[PDB]
């Protein structure tokens, strides 16, 4: 009892300081072309039978492949990410790593978010920026940077990151990919359940690209006019889009006039100054009865260990690494900034999906 | 509901994908000095109060810092490793990340395993080891070696892991203050719930260091005598121990004559055909009755979903990782191996700690 309490602390430890296994091995799965496999799987498949389908190339040692990836596997199984079943080996295989039992595997049904097909919704865009090197680099050196108050990526790297993003194109298109991923599936969530754009006869997007994310909010409201308002380099790069005027400057210098402004994962990039000014660009931009809609997690007042609130402070790490001083907020936190900024005590909160919400200040 | 299902299927597989936040962020307030301070504090202490007490230098951004600092505990408070009080700030207060309220962190009993300064009961060196960079860096591998067959250390670094210590003296100290921290807290617990050292007259240590172990056994067991077999060059640098022979030599060409021979973590870095050399020499070294102990983790027949079963797969890709034919085997296995080198079929398992067990097999 005080044995096992001993002995369940310390595998509790050691469990903290492994818990990058998983994604890795994910990663492995995925790369593999493996995770593809069980995708379109109609039955369990061994370990020999996925390298098979996966992999097009003849393999120098593929019975060592094989056992690798049956390992890889099974460590998945355990975890609960594919579905395990075990049966009698009649004859040699050498293809599992354990001689007298054959493992195969199914997907579980989360496995349908690491997708490479895009087809239906995946994550996986956004899971190769999550896993990416470069990035997880910098988690390696929070230490020094916090003695310095800086950001880790800034310590590892020397530069901002969206300034190392024009330095380095096959960074800067996994970035953008991820943004991509995201922005197109929370974007389609918020017309299925978010009632916020009815009645606007012009949308600012501030971080707009090419105006993709207009095109489809324009596609459900079509008396609406947009603003892609977005970097002079990035406004550049866009096509025509009906209905749509891309508008190229800076959101601390100035926001254009509209009925409603989309602020969709800009905030949490930025300090609580920065946020101010963002927002009082917003104030004075938008007509009376105008809302900034602000996309966005929200953190909980206090640190609950649900699935949700685990998220929401994640999310807030990585903005640590990534930026520093850009963070994840609570409601009351949000709702000060825009008091900051001049609007009025009226707050409205939706949720969407994933841990996003839609947060609106009226003028 | 199909929306709540959906929803929380994505956030599972974004969870899934970002679970190496929580190991960098325990890295990170360990190496600030701040987990040392939660470890000796007498109440609970807020991020300022923490920083103050662990670190001495003036910091160039000292507010900064201590957000920093708040925002790493409270992500490690919703994980349930510190925990948290929270109360209304009054005045200003611009050490916590919440302007509103300031929180106060303890450490949890999870967090002493994470002590400093060589403490009791700690795994902080086998912690350093883990999270390690250059170890780190191979499991971004694990594609690329599993085409080819080899160990991702090797695709890594383009050679073997001890072949690589050898040339970096850093990560050999690493590597072997990570090893005798382990069989320090392995000896002390076989030493209260193991029962097959009684009635031993010579117990021989293969990899035995510098006698550490072999002089903590002979600690409780007077009239034992030790032989310590290692690699020639880690002997010549062993100091006298009483009741010690210090003896260097190749497992694989023999082992010293004794009444046990002891195997503790050797096993799991070989491949079946090298293990069953190792008990191979191992048969020979003993008489009739003598005994082979071989301290393991054990890995069940099917990937079970527990605490336990997770961290022996977690082992068994570290195994992978760093050795690529390295394995965690079951019961089973372990068994087929020790008759293969000529033992009989009478085997022993007593459960030690931290998953690892003791297996005795007899002549
Ligand atoms: N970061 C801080 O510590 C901090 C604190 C307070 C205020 N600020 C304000 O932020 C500035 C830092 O930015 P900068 O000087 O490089 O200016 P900038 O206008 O070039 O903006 C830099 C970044 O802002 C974002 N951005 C600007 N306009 C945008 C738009 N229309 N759409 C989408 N993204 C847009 C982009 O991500 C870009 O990389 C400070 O000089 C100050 O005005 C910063
Ligand atoms: N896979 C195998 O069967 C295998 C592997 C390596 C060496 N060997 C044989 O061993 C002989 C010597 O070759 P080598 O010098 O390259 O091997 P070696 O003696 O260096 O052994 C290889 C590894 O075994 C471990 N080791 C060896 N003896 C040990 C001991 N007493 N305590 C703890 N760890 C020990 C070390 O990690 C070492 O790096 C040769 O005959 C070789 O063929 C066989
Ligand atoms: O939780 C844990 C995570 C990692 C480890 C590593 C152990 C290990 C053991 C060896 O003999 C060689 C090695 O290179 C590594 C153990 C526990
Ligand atoms: O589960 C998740 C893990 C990581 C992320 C990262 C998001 C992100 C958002 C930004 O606006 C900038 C950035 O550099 C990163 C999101 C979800
Ligand atoms: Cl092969
Ligand atoms: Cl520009
Ligand atoms: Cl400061």
């Amino acid at each position: 009892s005080a044995r096992n309490e001993e002995d369940e602390s310390c595998m509790f430890a050691l469990k903290l300081l492994g818990g990058f296994a998983v994604p890795f091995t994910i990663k492995a799965v995925i790369e593999l072309g493996v995770m593809d496999q069980l995708l379109t799987a109609e039955r369990a498949m061994s370990a020999e039978e996925l390298v098979a389908a996966a992999v097009a190339a003849q393999l120098p040692r593929p019975e060592v492949a094989c056992t690798m990836v049956d390992r890889l596997l099974r460590f998945l199984a355990s975890h609960s990410v594919v579905r395990c079943t075990t049966e009698v080996v009649v004859g040699t295989d050498d293809a599992t790593t354990t001689t007298c039992c054959r493992r195969s595997y199914a997907a579980s049904p989360v496995c349908k978010w690491f997708a490479r097909n895009g087809v239906e919704d995946s994550v996986l865009p956004l899971g190769m920026m999550i896993l990416n090197k470069t990035f997880l680099d910098s988690w390696q050196n929070i230490t020094d940077a916090v003695l310095e108050g800086a950001a880790p990526f800034e310590k590892t790297y020397g530069m901002p990151m969206f300034e190392y993003l024009s330095t380095n194109g096959p960074l800067n298109t996994v970035f953008h990919e991820a943004m991509a991923n995201h922005s197109m599936i929370i974007t389609k969530k918020l017309l299925k359940f978010f009632r916020g754009f009815e009645g606007l006869d012009v949308l600012v997007d501030v971080g707009g690209g090419n105006g993709t994310t207009l095109q489809m909010i324009r596609g459900q409201y079509k008396n609406m006019r947009g603003i892609n308002y977005d970097l002079p380099h990035v406004i550049a790069q866009a096509a025509p889009v009906e209905g749509v005027e891309h508008v190229g400057g800076s959101m601390f210098d100035n926001i254009p006039r509209g009925n409603a402004v989309l602020l969709k994962w800009i905030l949490h990039d930025w300090d609580d100054k920065a946020c101010i000014k963002i927002l009082k660009n917003c104030y004075t931009a938008l007509h009376v009865r105008g809302k900034v809609i602000v996309l966005e997690y929200v953190v909980p007042d206090e640190p609950e260990p649900t699935l949700a609130a685990q998220g929401a402070f994640e999310l807030d790490l990585t903005m640590l690494v990534t930026f520093g001083s850009g963070k994840e907020r609570t409601q009351r936190e949000f709702s000060e900034l825009a008091m900051e900024a001049g609007f009025s005590r009226e707050f409205k909160a939706t949720y969407i999906f994933a841990n996003v919400w839609a947060l609106e200040f009226t003028k």
